[PDB]
């Protein structure tokens, strides 16, 4: 069987007060019978608006990004210093960070190596370009950006980390993959973990696809045998959020 599946917003660089007032509002009043881990990725501003308000017991708060450690980082968010609030997820790598912010592969597994160190779930963004498609590199694409990330960890590690395929061409555009597009690469990946980490590590890691996921198109993606849920970003910030995490039963 397929482990605990997870729902993530990723609601970037947005938000106001009265916006995620009532949008957490509606979080909470839907309420969700079967086994899931929801997360919600507000802005680091916003991360004590929402701990104070998001009361539903099947969510928790990550943040969006991190560096490693406290000190002399003017502008930066440390990990010692979420943790300290309570957060302890953390998305790193997402592909905006990776093409606006000048975050390698190496940076990244670097920060994923001390989220896990210092007690966080992980969830860990790859994915390939257009380009890199059309040139029938995406298995070369993301096996590097994954072996990266795993030259850096120990086999306990890959407890905290959730992998989120995420194609760039599908993030903000509307232009979802198909059902069969995501299950290559997500069955790709789950074999990968398994013969260069561990049978058991792969059973239970748990591999979401990203990228113009809707209410709509996110039950025909749940249905493939490697898909274990979603990171989501303009659907995220609507009602509609309710449909995708019931999509996941």
């Amino acid at each position: 069987a397929k482990p605990q599946p997870i729902a993530a917003a990723n609601w970037k660089c947005n938000g106001t007060t009265a916006s995620i007032e009532k949008l957490v509002q509606v979080f909470n009043e839907h309420t969700i019978s079967h086994d899931v881990q929801c997360v919600v990725a507000p802005t680091f501003v916003h991360i004590p608006l929402v701990q104070a308000k998001l009361r539903n017991p099947k969510y928790v708060i990550s943040a969006q990004n991190a560096i490693a450690k406290s000190g002399a980082f003017t502008g930066e968010v440390s990990m010692p210093i979420l943790k300290d609030i309570g957060v302890h997820w953390v998305i790193l790598g997402h592909s905006e960070r990776r093409t606006y912010y000048g975050e390698t592969d190496e940076i990244v597994a670097q920060k994923v190596s001390e989220a896990c160190k210092q007690g966080f779930m992980v969830i860990a963004c790859i994915g390939e370009t257009l380009q890199q498609r059309e040139a029938n590199q995406t298995a070369k694409v993301v096996l590097s950006q994954t072996s990266a990330i795993a030259a850096k960890l120990t086999k306990d590690a890959w407890n905290q980390v959730v992998l989120a395929y995420e194609p760039v061409w599908a993030i903000g555009t509307g232009k979802v993959a198909t059902p069969e597009q995501a299950q290559e690469v997500h069955l790709l990946l789950r074999k990968w973990v398994s013969e260069n980490i561990g049978t058991d590590v792969a059973a239970k890691l748990r591999i979401l696809y990203g990228g113009s996921v809707n209410a709509a198109n996110a039950a025909t993606l749940y249905a493939k045998p490697d898909i274990n849920g979603f990171l989501v970003g303009g659907a995220s910030l609507k009602p509609e959020f309710r449909d995708i995490i019931d999509a996941t039963r």
